[PDB]
C-alpha cells in the first residue's frame, strides 16, 4: 500500500544525509592547523560523549526496566527505542559538523564567495535535521507497526489495570514511554553539553577577549579551544536533541489524545453506554499525525534540496527564510490533500467538536505554521542588529555598562510579549477549528517542517566553529566579518528554533493536560459527561498551590543551571589568569557532575507531588511549569541573541568611533557572557522540563489520584 | 472602632515629640532642608497626577455600578495619600534629629529611639488611616444603605447585577492600590535614577562624590532613599493588608448566595445571614486586634530601658506584636465564631478556631520568609560570602553568580508559602487562606515602622559622609546604616510574600464574583470552577505571565532614561529643579506600565471572557512572585557583597581593587532591580487581580469572542 511508500520517507532522508556527509568528506578541508585542532576537538567531544552515553545508557536501561515493571514491557521497549533514535541523531549531527567547519572556511576562501560556504554549512545543518526527523519517525512507525497492529494493542483498544493500580491503554502507554525516553535523553544531553560549552565560552570571552586583550576565540587562550569543543558538544548535539524532543512530544500528545478519546465518548441509552465515536474514526485520527509528519518531512527535504541549488545567495538569513517558507507552504498544500482524504471518511465531526472536520485541524496546523513564521520574525526583529531594538542596545552601550546589562534584560523582557500574543491568537484559532485535537495538530504543524528548522538552526554552530578557526588563524578582518556574520545569522536561527520549540511544547502541554484528565478517567466517570471529567479548577487550593510550586521550581531550576556554569567558569577564569586540556577538563568534570540532578528533579517532581497532595496539585504544578518555562525561555533566547548580535554589531564597527578596543566592546562582551548561560542553557532546558514533567504526570496520575497521602 | 483614631493620634503625638528634639548644627539643618524640599516637590507633582487619575476612576466606578463604589475608591485613595505624606515628612524632619542625638549623646540608644519614632509615625499613620477608612465604609454603606441587610445581588441602571457591598469594598481596595502603584512605581524609578546618577557621577570622569553635599544627585539619592523605603514599601504592605481583609469580606459576601439548597419547592440558604455577617466582620476585628498589639509593642520598645543593641529592640517590637496578636486573636476567634452555623460547608475543619489557626500560620510564614531573604542577601551567611570571594574571579562571574544566587534564593520562601497555603486551607478553606493572609499582616504597623527606619539610616550615613562626621559618631551612624540595609532587605522579602498571598486571595474572590443568579442553583463546585483543560485558560495564563515579564523590562529602561535626563539636567544647586525633571520624566514613563496593569484584564475580558482573565491572573501572580523574589535577593546580595569587600573581609583587597570594581558594577546592575522592578511586580500582581474582580461582573457575559 501507500503506507510502505510513506515508511520509506525517513529512509530516503537518511540516504540523502549520507550523500551530503560523503560530499563533506569529499571536500578537501584538511588545513593542517585546522585539521589538528578539529581532530583534538573530535577526540575530546567523542570521549565526553562516550562517557555520558555509558552513564545515561545505564540509567536509561534502569528506567526502561522500571517502566516494564510498572506498566507494559512494550512501554519500556518504546522508551529504549526513543532513546536510541535521539542518541544516534545527536552523534551523526556532531560528527558532520566537526567535519564541515573546516569546509565552510575553505569554501569561502577558494571560491571567494559567501554562497558556496553557506551551501556547505547548510548541508551540515541539513544532515543534522534529516537525521533528527528520520530517526524519530522511523522509531515511531516501527512502534506503530509492531505493537499497534502486529500485537493488536489498537485492535483490543481496552484499558488494562495492571499492578500498582495503573490503568492504561497499552498502545497509549507505549507511545508515552517513547516520548518520555526522548525527553530524558534530550534533557541529559543538552544540560551537560550546555553547561560545558557556556562555562568555556564565558571564560574565554571574559578573560581571553577582555582581561587578556585578545580577539574572540583567540588561539592562545585555552578557554577558546574549550569553547569551540563546547560549541560542537552542546550547541550542535544538544540542539538536535531538544528540537527532536519537542517534535516527538507534539506528535505523541496528539496520538495520546486521539487514543484516549475512544473509550471516553459513551452515551447511556437504555442503561447501555454506547461509544459516541466509532473505533475506525479514532484509528484514523491516530494515524493522521504520523502521515502529517511524513508529508512535512518530505516537503522539508524538497525545500532544502531546491534551495541548495536554486541560486547563490549573498544573504544567508534570506536563503534560510526562503527554505523555511518553501517547506511550510509545501507542507500546507500537501496537508490540504491529506486532510481532504481524511474529511471524506469523517462523519463524527459534531461529536468531536470539529467545525470543518479534518480541514479544521489543517487550518489549525496552518495557523500554527503561520504563527511560527511570525514568531520567527519577532525573535529575529528582537535579536538582529539590523532592527531597532539591538541598535537601541548599542546606544545603551554608548550610555554605560550597567545601562547595557539593564537594557539587555529589558530588551528580552520586552521581546517576550509580541510572539506570545501571536501564539495566543493561534491557540484561539486552533480551538475554534477543532478543539483539543486541533490544538495538538497545530502543535504538530508548528514543527511540521522540523527538518528544515533543525537544519537552519544547526547552520549556526558550524559558522561559530569556522569563525573560531578564522580567529585562530587571524583571518582577514573582512573575511572574519563574513564568518562572524554567518555566526550571527546562526545565533538568530538559534533564537528562532528556541521559539518554535517552546511554542510547540506549549500546545503539546495543553494537549497533555487534556490527556492527563483523560488518564483521570474511570468506568463510572466514563459514564459521566466528558466535559465534567475534563475539569481542572483553579479555585481548588491544591491546583493554585501547585502552580506557585511549578513556577518556583522553574526559577530555582534556572539558577542551579547558572551556578553550575559559573562554578566551571570560576575555575577556568582563575585557570586562565594562573593548557587547553585543563579548561576542557574543568568544564567536563563540572558538567558530568551537575548533569544528573535536573533530569531526576524533572522526573521525580510529579511523583512526590502526587503521592503527597493528589492529582489536582500535579495538574497545577504542570500549569505553572508551562507558564514560567515558556516566559523564561522566550526571555533568555531573545535576550541572549540580542546581546550576542549587539556584540557582533559593534565588532563589525557599525558603531562610529568605537571598536573592539573601546570599553563599550568590553561591556558588550560582559553582556554576552551574561546572556550565554541564558539563551543557550536555561531556556531550552525549561521547555524540555515542561514536556517531561507533563508526560510523567500523565503516566503516573493513575496511582496517586486515589493513593495520595493528604 | 476607636483604635484607628488612637493609632492616628499616636502618630501625631510622636510627630510632635520628635519635632521638639533639637535640630542642632545649621549645616545639618541645611542638608535636611535640601532633602525635605526635594521630597515635598516630588510629592506635589505625584499628588497632582494622582488627583486627576483618582477623580476619573471614581467617576467611572460610580457610573459602572453604584456611587458608593466610587466614593469608597476616593476614601481609600485619601487615606493612603495622607499616611504617605505624614510618614515622609516625619522622616525628613527626623534624619537630622537622629544625627544630632548620636552626636550630642555619643550613644546609639537615643538616636535609635528617635529614628524608631520617625518610622513609627509612618507605620501608625498607615494602619490608622486604612482601618479608619474601612470602618467608615462599613458604617455608612453596610448599615445605613442596608446593603448588608438585604445581602442580595443588585442590578444597577446599566443592567449589571452584583452584590453592592462587595463591589464597594473592592472600590476601596482599588483606591488604596492606585495610591500604592503611584508611590512604588514612580518613586522607585525616581530613587534608582537618582542613586544611579550619584554613583555614576562618582564613577565617571566628571566626578561628583557619592554621599557628598556638592552632588545634586546625592541629595536626590537621599530623597529617593526616603521616598522608596518610607512611602513605597509601606504602601505595598498596606495594599496587601487591605487586599487580605477585602478578600475575606468578598468571600463571605459571595458565599451567602453560593451556598443555597433547594429543598422541595423552597430555596433555603445553607449559610444564614448571621454567619455571613460574622465572617465579614471577623477579619476587621482581627486586624484591629493586630493594630492594638502593634501599638503595644511600639510603646514598649520606645519606653523600654535604653539598650546598646538596636536589632534586638526591633525584633522585640516585632515579636511582641506577633505574640499578642496570636493570643488575643485566639480569644477573639473562639468567642466570636463559636455561635455560627454552617462553618463546615465553607471549609472550617476544626470549627470556630480554624481561621485563627490559619492566621497564626500566616504570621509564622511571614517571619520565616523574612529570614530567608536575610539569609540570601546578608554577607554573614554563605551565599553573599561566596559572591564576595568570587569577586576576585571577574565581573561577568560576579553578575552570573548573583543571578544564580537570586534564582536559587526564590525556592525556600516559596516552599514556606506553599506549606502555609496548604495548612491554612486544610484548616478553613479559602476563607482561612485569606485569614492567614491577614495574620501574616496582622502586625503591619510595626513592619512599616521597621521598614521606614531604614531609609532614615541611609540618609544619616549619607549625611555623615557629607558632613564629615567624627569617626566615632560617623561609625555609630554607619553601624545604624548597615542595620537599616539589613532590615530593608528583610522587609522587602516580607512585602513580596504578602503581595503573593494577597493576589491569590484576590483570585479566589474574583471567582466568587463569578457567581450568577442561575449559577446559585448549581452545586458550589460548579460555580467555583476555573478549568485548565479549557484552551482559553491556558492561553490567558501564558499572556499574563508574558505581560509580567514585559512589565519588568520597561521599568529598567525607564530608570536609565530618567537618569540620563537628570544627568543632562545636572549638566544644565537647584536640587528641586533636577528632582522635578526626574519626577516629570518618571511620572510620564509610568503611564504605559499603569495602562498595561489596569487595561489588560479589561481588554482580555471584553475580548474572550472571564476564564481567560483568570488564567492571566494566575500566570501574572506566578511570574511576578518569582521575578520579585529573584530581583530582591540578587540586588541585596550584590550590595551586601560590595559592602563585604568594603568591610575588607576579603584579605588583601579593599576599596579600589578590581574585585571591588566588579562588585560595584554588580551593585549598579542590582539597584534598578531590587528597588524598582520587584516592588512594581508586587503591585502589579495585586492590582491586576483587583481590576479583574471588579470588572468580571461586566465582561463575564459582555465578551466579543
Ligand atoms: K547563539
Ligand atoms: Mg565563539
Ligand atoms: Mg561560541
Ligand atoms: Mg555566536
Ligand atoms: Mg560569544
Ligand atoms: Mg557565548
Ligand atoms: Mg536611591
Ligand atoms: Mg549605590
Ligand atoms: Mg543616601
Ligand atoms: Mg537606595
Ligand atoms: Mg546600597
Amino acid at each position: 500500500y501507500v503506507a510502505a511508500l510513506f515508511f520509506l520517507i525517513p529512509l530516503v532522508a537518511l540516504g540523502f544525509a549520507a550523500a551530503n556527509f560523503a560530499a563533506v568528506v569529499r571536500k578537501p578541508e584538511g588545513t593542517e592547523r585546522m585539521k589538528e585542532i578539529s581532530s583534538y576537538i573530535r577526540s575530546g567531544a567523542d570521549s565526553f560523549l562516550a562517557h555520558e552515553t555509558k552513564a545515561i545508557f545505564k540509567v536509561a536501561i534502569v528506567i526502561a526496566i522500571l517502566l516494564m515493571i510498572f506498566t507494559t514491557w512494550q512501554t519500556g521497549v518504546a522508551f529504549l527505542l526513543g532513546a536510541v533514535m535521539s542518541a544516534s541523531a545527536g552523534i551523526v549531527g556532531m560528527k558532520m559538523a566537526t567535519r564541515a567547519n573546516v569546509r565552510v572556511a575553505e569554501a569561502a576562501r577558494t571560491t571567494k564567495k559567501i554562497g558556496p560556504a553557506l551551501k556547505v554549512a547548510y548541508q551540515g545543518g541539513s544532515v543534522m535535521g534529516l537525521s533528527v526527523g528520520g530517526f524519530a519517525l522511523l522509531g515511531l512507525v516501527l512502534v506503530y507497526l509492531i505493537f499497534g497492529k502486529w500485537m493488536g494493542q489498537v485492535d483490543n483498544l481496552n484499558i488494562y489495570t495492571n499492578w500498582l493500580g495503573i490503568n492504561f491503554v497499552p498502545f497509549a502507554m507505549t507511545v508515552s514511554g517513547y516520548a518520555l525516553g526522548c525527553s530524558i535523553i534530550a534533557m541529559f544531553d543538552r544540560v551537560g553539553g550546555g553547561v560545558y560549552t557556556k562555562a568555556a565560552d564565558m571564560a574565554a570571552d571574559l578573560v581571553g577577549k577582555t582581561e587578556l586583550n585578545l580577539p574572540e576565540d583567540d588561539p592562545r587562550n585555552p578557554a577558546t579551544i574549550a569553547d569551540n569543543v563546547g560549541d560542537n558538544v552542546g550547541d550542535v548535539a544538544g540542539l538536535g536533541a531538544d528540537l527532536l524532543e519537542s517534535f516527538v512530544g507534539a506528535i505523541v500528545s496528539s496520538i495520546i489524545l486521539a487514543s484516549y478519546m475512544f473509550p471516553i465518548y459513551v452515551q447511556k441509552i437504555g442503561e447501555n453506554l454506547v461509544h459516541q465515536v466509532p473505533k475506525e474514526t479514532i484509528q484514523a485520527l491516530i494515524s493522521y499525525p504520523i502521515f502529517f509528519a511524513l508529508v512535512g518531512l518530505g516537503c522539508s527535504m524538497l525545500g532544502i534540496l531546491y534551495v541548495i541549488v536554486k541560486k547563490p545567495s549573498d544573504n544567508p538569513q534570506r536563503e534560510l527564510n526562503i527554505s523555511l517558507w518553501t517547506s511550510a507552504l509545501l507542507t500546507v498544500v500537501l496537508t490540504a490533500f491529506l486532510t481532504y482524504f481524511y474529511l471524506k471518511d469523517l462523519q463524527g465531526l459534531d461529536v468531536l467538536g470539529f467545525r470543518f472536520g479534518a480541514i479544521s485541524p489543517w487550518f489549525s496546523a496552518i495557523i500554527g505554521i503561520f504563527s511560527g513564521i511570525l514568531i520567527g520574525f519577532w525573535a529575529e526583529y528582537y535579536t538582529s542588529y539590523r532592527y531597532k531594538p539591538t541598535q537601541f542596545l548599542g546606544k545603551s552601550s554608548i550610555e554605560g555598562t550597567g545601562m547595557v546589562i539593564s537594557n539587555g534584560l529589558s530588551l528580552g523582557m520586552k521581546s517576550v510579549f509580541p510572539p506570545t500574543l501571536t501564539l495566543v491568537l493561534g491557540i484561539l484559532f486552533a480551538d475554534y477549528f477543532a478543539g483539543l485535537y486541533g490544538v495538538a495538530i497545530a502543535a504538530l504543524g508548528m514543527l511540521s517542517f522540523v527538518a528544515t528548522s533543525v537544519s537552519v538552526d544547526s547552520y549556526g554552530p558550524i559558522a561559530d566553529n569556522a569563525g573560531g578557526i578564522s580567529e585562530m588563524c587571524e583571518l582577514d578582518p573582512e573575511v572574519r566579518k563574513i564568518t562572524d556574520h554567518l555566526d550571527a545569522v546562526g545565533n538568530t536561527t538559534a533564537a528562532i528554533g528556541k521559539g518554535f520549540a517552546i511554542g510547540s511544547a506549549i500546545f503539546a502541554a495543553l494537549s497533555l493536560f487534556a490527556s492527563y484528565m483523560f488518564s483521570q478517567i474511570s468506568p463510572s466517570d466514563i459514564g459521566k459527561p466528558p466535559s465534567l471529567v475534563l475539569l481542572l479548577n483553579m479555585l481548588d487550593a491544591r491546583v493554585i498551590a501547585g502552580a506557585l510550586l511549578g513556577a518556583a521550581i522553574t526559577y530555582y531550576f534556572s539558577g542551579y543551571l547558572i551556578s553550575a556554569v559559573t562554578k566551571a567558569a570560576m575555575k577556568m577564569v582563575d585557570e586562565i589568569r594562573r593548557d587547553y586540556n585543563r579548561c576542557i577538563e574543568i568544564t567536563s568534570d563540572n558538567a558530568l557532575k551537575q548533569m544528573g540532578y535536573p533530569a531526576f528533579i524533572a522526573i521525580l517532581t510529579p511523583l512526590v507531588t502526587g503521592f503527597l497532595l493528589g492529582a489536582e496539585f500535579v495538574g497545577g504544578v504542570l500549569i505553572g511549569t508551562v507558564l514560567s518555562g515558556a516566559m523564561l525561555a522566550i526571555l533568555t533566547a531573545n535576550s541572549g541573541g540580542a546581546w550576542d548580535n549587539a556584540k557582533k554589531y559593534l565588532e563589525a564597527g557599525n558603531l562610529e568611533g568605537y571598536g573592539k578596543g573601546s570599553e563599550p566592546h568590553k561591556a558588550l562582551v560582559i553582556g554576552d557572557t551574561v546572556g550565554d548561560p541564558l539563551k543557550d542553557t536555561v531556556g531550552p532546558s525549561l521547555d524540555i522540563l515542561i514536556k517531561i514533567m507533563s508526560v510523567v504526570s500523565v503516566i503516573a496520575v493513575s496511582i496517586f489520584k486515589h493513593v495520595h497521602l493528604f
